[PDB]
């Protein structure tokens, strides 16, 4: 069976219980924690690409009030659906399964200014999603996996001083 497991789930869960925040910038910012997954049940002989995108979690935006995240108004129009291609793609099942797959280089931005960055709306909640795409497949079979431990709000600056502190402690 295809299994895609979240690495450092217990680290993600520390951020998630505070409500996780990821910085977006003009030029794009790497994530902490980094999304890493373990994979089993691929065909080791087959070739696959690994894709990452971010799904909008809510029909509303959020704001940080009196140290709580609350519904913060109507959403902006959905950010363009940007997909990140893992730089190891395309590769053998064996490659993907022999070690955790790390999305260390993906950059989150609030400006479409090129370089394979992901555009997100500040104060909107997102859930990372990985797609496995089989190479050379006439059916173009794709599998998708969501990671609810990895949910965060996109921010131009940290709202929760506890998140700021956690990001320094564990990085
Ligand atoms: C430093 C590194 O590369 N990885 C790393 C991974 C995991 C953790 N912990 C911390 C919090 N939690 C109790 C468990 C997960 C911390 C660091």
């Amino acid at each position: 069976e295809l299994r895609v497991g979240l690495e450092e789930s217990e680290l993600w869960l520390r951020f998630k219980e505070l409500t996780n925040e990821m910085i977006v910038t003009k030029n794009g910012r790497r994530m902490f924690p980094v999304l890493k997954v373990n994979v089993s049940g691929l065909d080791p002989n087959a070739m696959y690409s690994f894709l990452l995108d971010f799904v909008a979690a809510d029909n509303h935006r959020w704001k940080y009030v009196n140290g709580e995240w609350v519904p913060g108004g109507k959403p902006e129009p959905q950010a363009p659906s940007c997909v990140y291609i893992h730089p190891d793609s395309p590769n053998f099942g064996a490659h993907w399964m022999k070690a955790p797959v790390s999305f260390s280089k993906v950059k989150l931005t609030n400006k479409l200014n090129g370089g394979g960055q992901i555009m997100l709306n500040s104060l909107h909640k997102y859930e990372p999603r990985i797609h496995i795409v089989r190479v050379g497949d006439p059916q173009r079979m794709i599998t998708s996996h969501c990671f609810p431990e990895t949910q965060f709000i996109a921010v131009t600056a940290y709202q929760n001083e506890e998140i700021t502190a956690l990001k320094i402690k564990y990085n």
